[PDB]
This record gives structure tokens, C-alpha cells and sequence, in this order.
């Protein structure tokens, strides 16, 4: 009678770049090699990032064919959309097929779709495209979530939750996907917000299948259960994150006190979701914190007092992929369940009963989804 | 147990223009009086449109600064967004306050918000802004439906339906709002899809309160009961409507066979929806069809054999407000119940029991929402 995660799939584009070689690549293919001062500010953040590699659609050749994207301030939304209109629902398809395989059921049994992305937008949306790409039924009930940032991962789950629970027999396909072709910019002295993003942002795609009352006889296997899903605006945070969709693509602004505002308010958000269960100790849980850089983790960590033991899964994704936007949190969920089977843990939650999903985005906004593990045999 | 409409509220900008005087206004304030031949076609279209007046935020002086918006092809997305980022949620606020006045409950009772808009987008979205303007709780669960076109009105009804029915005591605030500053273009000889759109689009905004199990003792009153809600892709209609968000704004393209596709495929949707109610006679129902111009309405009615008696509310909205996009279907619902009280009809559905809200848009896509009337006292 409660919603459950029945399958999980992930994927990234084949092309990847090592962080050790990114500063040279980023300044060479923007003809900004002469900005010696910025090359140092950027390099220091790369070292502090503790990110090893990132996947990208954008290659050295594709940027040569799109100088508008390679020039800061220049109009390029025309060229950016030509790429995103196709590659985003396509990368999603790759992920959906992996999760539909584990599910091991007929395509016709899918009745809903929830697509979440900030990378590109048009009409019809990616939710129509992937419906035709996967060959789903023409009567699937779709819900498109455009431009909700990095918390959209928690949003998608909250929407799918009420869908599966209010429609008997319902099976929901959820897809998160991103592509740095939307937010890529060349270095600029006045707008140093870019510097932080270009040493962080990557792309990827995750896919989930939600459904109530798992049919064990049919071959369905629950992975996580969803007990609750809340959303909260953070007090005194107006303006901390703002992103505009201009002719130059997405132009974003970061205030110097994003982490302190999240840090000094996360305690209250946890207290609300977990009192119905009588939980107080924050180390009795498994976590899937949105990897919004080391600061956000190492800072949400200290406040709640989370030991390094429980941040292994979240820090692992950050290191091997970077910030993939809304797909980061589903990536970390797949990380746990799989790591748990290898290490012989009693449950899919690293041997723990309850866990939490933390998504962070503009507002400030915080999405909190309470999860429950299942036994491993 | 079953979601119900509890209140309705609408509004428009004060500034309006008569269809009588729009062709002069259009070719004058875009510096295009030298296109005399093109002006006559427009004139003809404006006369066959059955639209009497439309309300716009865009006045003659506002176009006078942002000449980019008044010049076809020119990059003007920035200027459009500076307008839409503020004016759209401000227009929604004015509508919501009317619905809460009728609802007659404390603002602390609202638990969810659903906003749908194609006109403009940023981060955080217009769901955050309307949450601050109305002074709602920081812990409200909100959904942002961007760029779902003219069927978004029915989608907003379907999401809110599953939220209110899956959450005890939950009360959902629906808001739809559109602004022509996104779709405004100067006349061009080549792109004749633009010319037909300028005689159609308007500004407006509507609001509803959705909740399951009305509390009579708390002063709540029902208006319509939501029995079901569906979505469907039309077979073999790929590319019938496409819209791109380029640097010039929302560039849309309409192929020549849009009406014949909706016309011949709508019957299957109605049969699937009303079959479990034992209904087949389409004139025994009240309607709220999306007025995408005369063409759509006449084509849909001609197939199902709907008489002019049951299309008065639809045409009245198109005649007095023009095509406002996603808000049209909400306007018609309000005219239905308001007209019903004045004429002495026994129900909010023109005396009838069951009715249907039809949302049409790109895909092609068809949103059907079976509705039930309540007794008038």
C-alpha cells in the first residue's frame, strides 16, 4: 500500500575527462589561455574539489563548431537547444532500458511517466519523446518537471509517490537527466560564479520504477520503500541562488553564504520527518545527500554529526562523476544497494533500517524523503 | 475520498484592446505599415475570429522601449524575461486571493500549490514567488508545470487530484496564468503561423481550491466533483505542433492538418472516459472545451454532434477574453456555475449531471477530465 522503488538504472556518455587535465582543456578551447590570474583561481578550486573525472557530451570538436558557446556573453541559446532537444531524452532512454530490464516486466504495464531536467526545453517535451523512443502506450499519464534545479530529484519521487499510491496497479517510470551544454561558459573576471560551476558540473542520467504493493509472484523485487516526502523553504535565504535563462544560456549567481544557511536549518527539517518514527540519533540512518560540493556535505555532516562511515556512498559519486544535477541522488541510491550486497550487509541500506534523501536547490528549498531498506538474501 | 472543486477565481490586466482596433495597433507599433498586402489577410482573420476584446500587459509605450520584441527575429529573450519573471506570478496572486475569499478558510490550511505557465521561467519559479506573496507556510509542497502548452489546465487538475486524494485533510491551490510577452512577434511574410497567432493570444489567470471530502461544518462548499482524469497521444500526429524557445522568444510552427487530427480522434477518448458511467449521448453533458479559435471548437462539436446550446460557455470566454492558454478551461468552469445560478438551473452544470473538460495541445495530446455537478440552492 506504500510506494516502493522496484528498479534502478544509470548511465553516462562515453566521453570523459580527468580533472587533472581539465584546466588545460577549459582554457585552451575558449582561447582564454592568456587569463593567467583566472587560471590560478580556477586551479585551486579544482584541487579542492576532490573530483576525479566527469563525463561530457561536449567534445573539443563540438565546441569548435559552436563558438557562441565558447564566447562569454555571446548569444548561443539557438545552438544550445539544437543539442539538448535530442541528447537529453536520448540519454534518458539509455537509463530507462536498464531499469526496465531489472524490473523484468512487459512495457505495456507502465502507466505513468515523470521526466525531470533543467537542460533544455521545448514543446512537446522530453516526456513525449521518451514515450515514443521506448514505445510506451499512447495513454500514459505524463508529468513534465522543467527547471527545478538540483532538488528536482526529491520532487520527482514525491510526485511519483502520490501517483502509484492513488492509482491501483500503477507503475511509474521516473527519469532524471542533465547535460552541461545548457550551463557551459567561458571564464570571466566579473562573473566568478562560472568558475565554481565549470569545475563541478557534469552530466548523466538515472531511471527508477515506482509502484505500490510489489508483485513478488510476477518477479518484482522491492529495493527501497518510501514512507514520507516533505518540502521546506529556508528562512532568510531569498536570493542565495538565482538562475536566469538568457540568450547566453543559463546565467546563475551564488551568494557567499549558501552553506551556512543550509547548515543552520537542516536540523529542523530532519526533526520533523523522523519524529513519527521516534528517531533522534542521526547515525542510525543511511544517507543520500545531494553532492553540492565538499562544503555542503562536510557542512551538513558536522551539524548533524554524521560519521564518515555513512557518507561513503554520497562522496563516492561525487568523486567518480561530479555534480550531475538532479540525477545525483538516484546514482547514490544505486551505489548503496549494490555496495551492500557485495559487503554482505543484512539490508539494502548498509545494514540500517531507515534512511533519508536530501535534495537542495533554489529558494532556498530542501526536499526530504524518508526511506526504508529491505532484507538481502 | 473524491477530490472536489471548492472555489474558483479569475482576473485579467485592466488594459484591454478591441479586436476592432487591433490590426491598426499591431502594424503601427511594430513599424510595419509598409506591409499593406499582409495587413489585409490579418484584417480578414480578425473578422472571422469571433473575438471581441483581449486584455494585454503589453501597452504601446512598453513596446516603445523593448524594440527587440517589436522586431521579428531579433534577440529579445532577456527583455521578455525581465517582464515575465515578475508580472506572471503577480497576476496569479490577484486570482488566488479571490478563490480564498470564497473558500473562506485560513491560509494555514493550504498544504499544496500547483502552478502552470508557459509564459516565462526562472529559478526559483513562479511557485516560490506566489508562496511568498500570499504568505503561505514555508513547508508547503509545490509542483511547477512549465511549458506544457494549452493542455496544462487539465494536467494541473490531474496532479492536484492525486495529491488531495492521497493526503488526509490536504487542500491544494491550483493556479494558471499566461502573458503574451512570450509569444509576441512582429509580422513576417515567410512565417505565416505567427500572423494567425496574434489574432488569438491573450493574458489572464485563474485559481482553484481542490480538496477531498468537503467539510460542510467548516463552511466549505463544493462546486464540481472530479470523477476521473486521463491523457492521450493522438495516433499519427507527429510534428503537428512544435514550439522552440530561441533567442527571439517562443518560436512555434503549426502544420496545416491540426484540426482534422483532433476532429477524427476525439470520439475514441470520449468513449473510453464515459463508458463506465453508461453514457454515449454527447448532448446530455455540459462542456468546457479549450477554445483554440473557432476552428477547434467547430471541428470537435461537429464530430460528437454537440449542439450550440452546450457550447455557449466556451464561445463566451473566447469572445470576451480570447485564447488565454491554460486558463481558458478554468474561466469556462466559472461561467458555467455563475450562469447556472442566474438562469435558475438546478445544478452547476447547466442543469446536467455529468460533464467534460477537454484540454488540447502539442503531441498531439488530449486531456479529458470527467466532472460531476452539484445541486444549486
Amino acid at each position: 500500500k506504500r510506494a516502493s522503488v522496484l528498479a534502478i538504472g544509470t548511465t553516462n556518455p562515453e566521453h570523459f575527462i580527468l580533472q587533472e587535465d581539465y584546466p588545460d582543456f577549459y582554457f585552451r578551447n575558449t582561447n582564454s589561455e592568456h587569463m593567467t590570474e583566472l587560471k590560478e583561481k580556477f586551479k585551486r578550486i579544482c584541487v579542492k574539489s576532490h573530483i576525479r573525472k566527469r563525463h561530457f557530451y561536449l567534445t573539443e570538436e563540438i565546441l569548435k563548431e559552436n563558438q557562441g558557446i565558447a564566447t562569454y556573453g555571446a548569444g548561443s541559446l539557438d545552438a544550445r537547444q539544437r543539442i539538448l532537444e535530442t541528447e537529453v531524452p536520448k540519454l534518458g532512454q539509455e537509463a530507462a532500458l536498464k531499469a526496465i530490464a531489472e524490473w523484468g516486466q512487459p512495457i505495456s504495464k507502465i502507466t505513468h511517466v515523470v521526466f525531470a531536467t533543467t537542460s533544455g526545453f521545448m514543446m512537446p517535451g522530453a516526456d513525449y519523446v521518451i514515450t515514443r523512443l521506448l514505445g510506451l502506450n499512447r495513454t500514459v499519464r505524463r508529468v513534465m518537471l522543467y527547471n527545478q534545479g538540483c532538488f528536482a530529484g526529491g520532487t520527482a519521487l514525491r510526485v511519483a509517490k502520490d501517483l502509484a499510491e492513488n492509482n491501483e496497479g500503477a507503475r511509474v517510470l521516473v527519469v532524471c537527466a542533465e547535460n552541461t551544454a545548457m550551463t557551459f561558459h567561458a571564464p570571466n573576471e566579473s562573473h566568478l560564479d562560472v568558475i565554481v560551476g565549470q569545475a563541478m558540473f557534469s552530466d548523466g542520467a538515472a531511471a527508477l520504477i515506482i509502484g505500490a504493493c510489489p508483485d513478488v509472484a510476477s518477479g518484482e523485487r522491492a529495493v527501497f520503500n518510501i514512507l514520507s516526502a516533505s518540502q521546506t523553504i529556508v528562512p532568510g535565504s531569498d536570493g542565495a541562488i538565482t538562475a536566469h535563462f538568457y540568450e547566453m544560456g543559463m546565467s546563475y549567481f551564488l551568494k557567499e553564504d549558501v552553506i551556512p544557511l543550509f547548515r543552520d536549518n537542516i536540523a529542523a527539517v530532519m526533526e520533523e520527518a523522523f519524529s513519527p518514527l521516534g528517531v533522534s540519533d542521526w547515525n542510525s540512518l543511511f544517507y543520500s545527500i545531494h553532492p553540492g560540493g565538499r562544503g555542503i556535505i562536510d557542512g551538513v555532516a558536522g551539524n548533524l554529526g554524521i560519521k564518515d562511515e555513512n557518507l561513503v556512498a554520497t562522496r563516492h559519486v561525487l568523486g567518480e562523476y561530479g555534480n550531475m544535477g538532479s540525477a545525483c541522488v538516484m546514482f547514490i541510491l544505486d551505489e548503496l544497494r549494490k555496495s551492500s550486497k557485495v559487503n554482505g550487509k543484512p539490508t539494502t541500506g548498509d545494514g540500517k533500517e531507515f534512511g533519508c534523501l536530501i535534495g537542495l536547490g533554489p529558494g532556498l528549498t530542501v526536499e526530504a524523503v524518508v526511506l526504508q531498506s529491505v532484507p538481502i538474501l
